[PDB]
């Protein structure tokens, strides 16, 4: 089944296209490929410098029509500098003109820490401190409900929140919705166990990010573990005749998440698309979980003593 029923009633891809570091020369056509062969869910972020990119491809799809717009689902994210009231609907209305739409499917907020408003995306004191903003989660929250009852996104979620602060959400005074998706880090090196279960416990559906390693991530080093070339799981690729992405990338699938592997390459587009068609056992989902190490992709240092930090908590 390719979708998931989210908690505001709509229908959501559970395998999506990510578009961290695709470069913009590349992710248009990367972006087209995918809806040719198949995806109809494209995660996004302002952050990313790439939506006008992606949007273009969109836009072009839907002209051709290839897909209708109530067949694509699209995700973007509110960035770090915005958390601010009067930030939040100008920030949304960028990213929807950027990719060239009158509304978004999802609406995230980023992270949860906010930073100092300004140029830069990640505003730095003199010894490299991320500089915070006094704006809080729940704040910013309702500064996201709003967006939904103007009809500028459909959905609104969180990434990259922990256990309590997504507690902070559900116990907030005055609720009005609900997040939909919190879209956190997720592999068999930081399998996530505690947090999903507390989510989908509660109605919300989990996306799980960098679900390959992130190889292209900036700041890798050749010390760190690599799950494309860990002989574990290539083992069990080789027995269900697989690429070992695919098994990454059908891995959380089968723990009722959804998924948004990144490539700007279109053979493995097309490779990551093929993870519909084989099941993996009871026993290769637990031998995979098993190789858990709290092993992260995103976790940067500048931010570690942000008050909203969401990583020292163990989930
Ligand atoms: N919410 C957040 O804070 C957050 C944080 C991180 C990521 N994300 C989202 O999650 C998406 C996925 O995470 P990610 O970009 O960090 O990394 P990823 O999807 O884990 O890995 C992307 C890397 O894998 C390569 N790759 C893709 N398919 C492959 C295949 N079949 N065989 C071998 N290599 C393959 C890509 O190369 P090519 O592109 O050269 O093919 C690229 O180097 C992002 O792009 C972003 O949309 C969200
Ligand atoms: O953001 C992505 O989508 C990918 C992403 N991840 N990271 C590692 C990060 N670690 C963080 C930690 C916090 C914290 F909440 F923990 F304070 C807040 C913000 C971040 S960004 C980056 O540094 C980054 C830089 C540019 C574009 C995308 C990213």
């Amino acid at each position: 089944a390719s979708r998931i029923l989210l908690n505001n009633g709509a229908k959501m891809p559970i395998l999506g296209l990510g578009t961290w570091k695709s470069p913009p020369g590349q992710v248009t056509e990367a972006v087209k490929v995918a809806i040719d062969v198949g995806y109809r869910h494209i995660d996004c972020a302002h952050v990313y410098q790439n939506e006008n990119e992606v949007g273009v491809a969109i836009q072009e799809k839907l002209r051709e029509q290839v897909v209708k717009r109530e067949e694509l689902f699209i995700v973007s994210k509110l960035w770090c500098t915005y958390h601010e009231k009067g930030l939040v609907k100008g920030a949304c209305q960028k990213t929807l003109s950027d990719l060239k739409l009158d509304y978004l499917d999802l609406y995230l907020i980023h992270w949860p820490t906010g930073f100092k408003p300004g140029k830069e995306f990640f505003p730095l004191d003199e010894s490299g401190n991320v500089v915070p903003s006094d704006t809080n989660i729940l704040d910013t929250w309702a500064a996201m409900e709003e967006l939904v009852d103007e009809g500028l996104v459909k959905a609104i979620g969180i990434s990259n929140f922990n256990h309590l602060q997504v507690e902070m959400i559900l116990n907030k005074p005055g609720l009005k919705y609900k997040p939909a998706v919190n879209q956190i880090e997720c592999h068999p090196y930081l399998t996530q166990e505690k947090l999903i279960q507390y989510c989908q416990s509660k109605g919300i559906v989990v996306t799980a990010y960098s679900p390959l390693g992130s190889p292209d991530r900036p700041w890798a080093k050749p010390e760190d573990p690599s799950l494309l070339e860990d002989p574990r799981i290539k083992a069990i690729a080789a027995k269900h005749n697989k690429t070992t992405a695919q098994v990454l990338i059908r891995f959380p699938m089968q723990r009722n998440l959804v998924v948004i592997p990144k490539s700007v390459t279109p053979e493995r587009i097309a490779e990551n698309f093929k993870v519909f068609d084989f099941e993996l056992s009871s026993q290769d989902m637990t031998t995979l979980l098993s190789y858990n190490r709290n092993w992260r992709v995103c976790a940067a240092l500048s931010c570690t003593s942000h008050k909203d930090y969401p990583f020292h908590e163990e989930f």
